[PDB]
DNA sequence: ATATATATATATATATATATATATATATATATATATATATATATATATATATATATATAT
């Protein structure tokens, strides 16, 4: 369904007594290439509601 | 008929440039440490004035 240039995003948000911590990630291709090493990755960690 | 060979597609490697993090190196400002002049303490010779005292005069 998404063979060409694309981006992907997942994010789990956990909270305790109103304090946020938002795990996450991004994964994008820049061209039709579909090999493992072509995957551009970027993992994110945060605690800011913004 | 089987297998051959070229054109095609796709997965991988190579070249090149940008930016960042790195290693080697220079120089800098900082701190430890040593050296010094100086003042103060410890000990001493020489001697005085002193307290304690023997030796002692004097007394009952």
């Amino acid at each position: 369904a998404r063979p060409g240039k694309t981006v992907t995003g997942i994010a789990a948000t956990l909270e305790r007594e109103g304090k946020q911590v938002r795990l996450g990630a991004l994964l994008w291709f820049d061209s039709t290439s579909s090999s493992v090493t072509d995957m551009k990755r970027l993992w994110l960690f945060s605690d800011n509601p913004g």
